[PDB]
């Protein structure tokens, strides 16, 4: 095997790793690093090339090409540099200092997220998904753990990460956290942009109620809830949620994918229409 990207010797010459570990999976690690020349902070993701007895270098290349195609979208994480060694490919990514949006879905921090904030974050997520779909890209893993924030105090902007499952529209299809799988995946139907819209419905549900819409006592119950779309819209859970927000969710969590609205249509939903009160509004009647 011959290596393609920059050598490991150059990496240790230009960067130094810090003690802040950001994430760890079974075939990947994310750790903060700093440039020796400028002092800027970055996030370095180490990806193993061999997995489950299979060579996956080609798949990593495909993921890099997707990041490159969306370089000009502010809602998608930026790729700075790439390095390679015997067993790993290393991605130098923009650093999101705010962490996962999943932190805002817990009953602990629920007291600091206003309606204006939720409206803004959803809007920004739709802007990134619309950009991807316009290029025939489907993320297929829009969990709250893969949607980050640039800042937390105050609240920053959205950054989407983790493109390991990206595909073109029409590719054939059953793994991942069961509670986030769309009904068409459990039925082995082809891939469609509507799948990402189903996941957007879950994000909004979790931000507004701080509960999971489909998780059950075990995996068997979770699958029944999904295939039957059994969701809790009770008084107790929605006492402080507006009707327009409820309408937004109920139009996305529908069994038939052909009935879900597109990203472009979602951006025109009445729940997201808001006027910045610091601007001078010009009515329809002139002087
Ligand atoms: N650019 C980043 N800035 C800050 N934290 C990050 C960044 N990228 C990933 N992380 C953190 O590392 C975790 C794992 O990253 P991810 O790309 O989702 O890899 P995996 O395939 O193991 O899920 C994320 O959940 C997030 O908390
Ligand atoms: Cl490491
Ligand atoms: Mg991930």
């Amino acid at each position: 095997e011959n290596l393609y990207f920059q050598s490991m010797e150059n990496f240790n010459n230009f960067y130094i790793l810090t003690s802040k570990e950001l994430g760890r999976g079974k075939f990947a690690v994310v750790r903060q690093c700093i440039s020796k020349s400028t002092g800027q902070e970055y996030a370095a993701k180490f990806l193993k090339k061999r997995r489950r007895g299979q060579d996956c270098r080609a798949e990593i290349l495909h993921e890099i090409a997707v990041l490159e195609l969306a370089k000009s979208c502010p809602r998608v994480i930026n790729l700075h540099e790439v390095y390679e060694n015997t067993s790993e490919i290393i991605l130098i990514l923009e650093y999101a200092a705010g962490g996962e949006i999943f932190s805002l879905c817990l009953p602990e921090l629920a007291e600091m997220v206003s309606e204006n904030d939720v409206i803004r974050l959803i809007k920004q997520i739709l802007e990134g998904v619309y950009y991807l779909h316009q290029n025939n890209i489907v993320h297929l893993d829009l969990k709250p753990q893969n949607i980050l924030l640039s800042s937390i105090y105050p609240l920053g902007d959205i950054k989407i990460v983790d493109f390991g499952m990206s595909r073109k529209i029409g590719h054939a299809c059953i793994m991942g956290t069961p509670e986030y799988l769309a009904p068409e995946i459990l039925n082995y139907d082809p891939i469609t942009t509507a799948t990402d819209m189903w996941n957007i419905g879950i994000i909004a549900y979790m931000l507004l109620t701080h509960t999971s819409p489909f998780v059950g006592e075990d995996n068997q119950e979770t699958y029944l809830n999904i295939s039957q779309v059994n969701v809790d819209y009770s008084e107790e859970t929605f006492s402080s949620v507006s009707q327009l927000a409820t309408d937004f969710i109920q139009s996305l969590l529908v069994k038939n994918p052909e009935k879900r609205p597109t990203a472009e249509i979602c951006l025109s939903h009445s729940w997201l229409q808001q006027w910045d009160f610091e601007n001078l509004f010009h009515p329809e009647e002139t002087s």
